């Protein structure tokens, strides 16, 4: 039993290049940027990361994509947490990309974030399974 947003019908054989919709295109820079400030004054020890579903890869969606990361979690342990929230089953994979990398499992996700941060104040990661469509 699915839960959501997997219930839905997200309709992959058809969706388009037309049709593609992501974080940074579907909000302001300016909302964006604002939002990380705020982060930073009101919750000042955690990283504040976006993470998203790779184009047409197959494995399931996400409802929060938004993350409050402690600053000493290892990119191993962010992997784990969303490995959870998709309760995807152990035998299958799942790998996560900064930059369109692989990093480093044992890395700090603030070394991560103090490398990668996006001109919003966010980190961005991107998260797939083996295949894709
Ligand atoms: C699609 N039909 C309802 C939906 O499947 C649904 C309802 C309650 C839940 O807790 C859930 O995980 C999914």
């Amino acid at each position: 039993g699915p839960e959501f947003p997997n219930d839905y019908d997200f309709m992959e054989d058809i969706l388009d290049e037309t049709m593609k919709s992501t974080f940074k295109s579907e909000y302001p820079f300016e909302k964006r940027k604002a939002e990380s400030e705020r982060i930073a004054d009101r919750f000042p020890n955690r990283i504040p990361v976006i993470c998203e579903k790779a184009e047409k890869s197959d494995i399931p969606e996400i409802d929060k994509r938004k993350y409050l990361v402690p600053a000493d979690l290892t990119v191993g342990q962010f992997v784990y947490v969303i490995r959870k929230r998709i309760m995807l089953p152990p035998e299958k994979a799942i790998f996560i990309f900064v930059n369109d990398t692989l990093p480093p499992t044992a890395a700090l996700m603030s070394a991560i974030y103090q490398e990668h941060k996006d001109k919003d104040g966010f980190l961005y990661v991107t998260y797939s399974g083996e295949n894709t469509f």
